[PDB]
């Protein structure tokens, strides 16, 4: 029970922060406060100690870092499986992406300044024993990372020792520091970050468009065009900033009669770079097939590059550039087989035929299409 | 009178229109109804005649275009002085970007099909005459070009024929068609075009970044992360439209009191594609300058590439690559400075020491710094 449970996305978030449930999670400590979760589990300790050890660093030796006197290894899932495999459920399941960084220090020895991040954190000792420090948020929820002065993180409000098999969450915004108690062993670490720009300013900055777009289309004062020299101005004025109240008001309206929300970005973004799935008969008209790799794929509407539905996933990722960001597989279809997707989506499984299609040529096409890219899967 | 003053931007503009007043122009007109303006002016018709002529073409033969019957040249500024000056002084007066192109048709022969362009027109008759016919928008200030079936245009609301000298007027979505008479003679038109994409929709959406990120500072709720696999959804959830309502409410009641609006691009991009200026002693702390060109400067606050001052100007734009977007100029400068460069800019006048600065050496240093910008001019 205690051990990594990789049947399912659910099943392994589950067993990851064993044996708090998850129901209690999100409910006390999700987006809320830190969570401690000391174990006395051997298998587990050395599990964890397997996903990544000091010699992994000179099996392996931008790549690396060094912070004067601590050693940070970024992303080791590009190379350690047991992690990829980790890391990738952990997209699923959250839908977001998820990085990681690994943070060796030797015995005695502080590690970085007191900071915040600006992730949502799942620590995992590895090796060693490392001492912690958390202190009170002096920016709930913060959205960038940033070091405090030890004159401004007031007193500490939970202090303790990591040892290998326990796992430290805390949300972002919780400052925070340790260091490597005096001794012989070093510490090791990996620390599995997410939901990193994932807040409803950044949904909403994300959806706005597609609003102001569709509302516009109606509503001819946003279609109206803006005073002269509006742009070569230095300082805003009240009347446009009144407007601009007015048509936000207008938009929150619209809103509420609204159902749909495209997203310009943010969608396209998380399947261009997650992982991709931890990888170590043909269909007919009258075959019974069901989605897979589900929460490796995406849709949305927009433009051919007229409206036209794509579909997104990450089946072909590379996992060796994953979160280096050092640089679009899918399919396209017209919006005729929108509603065919949707069914094909909620369906748990469905026949060909069923289809609202036009034809059976069409109505089969689609489903020979999906295929090819791994996404279908016959009963 | 008649003839084009181009002493100022906006003196020009009243003489492009003349007789109308501008008064008269945007209160009825601009963005309302379309402008004909029949002429007779044998001096103005000569004028109009040589901003373009068929000849013009030869010596200057992407570049052209022909649609069965009509030749297109496109962007003529780019070669013909007296337009770029135009356009210019335009661009100026409007604080948007103003390209053009020229229609040569031959005679009796008819024009492009009914349609609507996505920008505000002004049409030149240069040669020749040319029979045109406007009907009522079917879009309202539309934001997409399109062609209309004759079926559903209805019947003319204004015919004319335009002749030399003559200027007509139409706001974007005004359904048009013209074509030659037949006869001899053939015609050739310029339309100057502006406010593509100028409308509240596009300042909205080209600020609500700027805004968000302030108000979030603040509101912890718009830090608060989104629901799990959100990005995996296949259709939108009343719970997140009505979320996402609530903070376009919360924007907007906190614009009311706000007084600053950030130009996430609209600024940039105008600056960076208008036209530079029709271009065919030192100061010291003692001296009194005032700020030159100021219809071809902006300035905003941006992160460094913290935030910093930026001042961007198009003195040094190619007026070759004007409209034709085939591919930033300016000065940066810490925030302390931003009271002192709106002083600049309000000051009809302003002595370097009465500038809002620390110290004398930067109080002159800044001075020195937008004077070689070509921005500054002593008296
Ligand atoms: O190990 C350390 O010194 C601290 C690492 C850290 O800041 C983190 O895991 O977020
Ligand atoms: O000259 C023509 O045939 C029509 C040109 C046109 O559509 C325009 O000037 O907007
Ligand atoms: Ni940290
Ligand atoms: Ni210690
Ligand atoms: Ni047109
Ligand atoms: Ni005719």
């Amino acid at each position: 029970p205690s051990a990594l449970n990789f049947d399912s996305p659910s099943s392994l978030f589950e067993s990851l922060i064993s044996p708090i449930k998850t129901e209690t999670f999100f409910k006390e400590f999700w987006e809320q406060k830190p969570l401690l979760i000391q174990r006395d589990d051997p298998a587990l300790a050395t599990y964890y100690g397997s996903l990544f050890k000091l010699t992994d660093l000179k099996s392996l030796c931008r790549d690396v870092n060094v912070c004067r006197a601590t050693i940070q290894f970024h992303q080791p899932q590009r190379f350690k499986d047991e992690l990829w495999r980790i890391q990738e459920k952990l997209e699923c399941y959250f839908g977001s992406l998820v990085g990681s960084n690994v943070y060796i220090t030797p015995a005695g020895s502080q590690g970085l300044p007191p900071h915040y991040d600006d992730v949502e954190v799942f620590i995992l000792q590895l090796e060693g024993e490392k001492h912690w420090r958390l202190y009170h948020p002096t920016v709930p929820l913060a959205r960038e990372y940033s070091v405090e002065a030890e004159e401004r993180i007031g007193r500490p409000v939970h202090e303790f020792m990591l040892k290998p098999g326990d796992l430290l969450y805390f949300p972002r915004g919780t400052i925070h520091q340790a260091d490597t108690p005096a001794g012989l062993a070093h510490s090791t670490h990996v620390t599995i970050s997410t939901y990193q720009n994932n807040s409803w300013g950044d949904f909403l900055l994300d959806t706005i468009s597609g609003l102001v777009f569709d509302t516009a289309k109606e509503d001819v004062e946003l279609r109206t065009g803006i005073p002269r020299q509006l742009l070569l101005q230095v300082e805003s004025t009240t009347v446009a900033t009144r407007r601009l109240s007015g048509f936000l008001r207008t938009l929150a309206d619209r809103l509420e009669g609204t159902k749909e929300l495209l997203s310009s970005d943010m969608k396209k973004d998380f399947i261009m770079h997650r992982l991709p799935p931890y990888s170590a008969k043909l269909p007919r008209l009258d075959s019974v097939v069901r989605l897979q790799f589900k929460d490796h794929i995406v849709l949305t509407v927009l433009p051919d590059q007229e409206k036209m539905v794509y579909i997104y996933h990450s089946l072909k990722n590379s996992r060796e550039t994953h979160m280096m960001g050092n640089e679009f597989h899918g399919l396209r279809f017209p919006l005729s087989h929108l509603d065919a997707l949707k069914q094909i989506w909620n369906s748990p499984a469905i026949s060909v035929k069923d289809l609202k299609l036009t034809t059976d040529e069409e109505k089969e096409s689609l489903v020979l299409s999906l295929w090819t890219e791994c996404l279908i899967q016959v009963v």
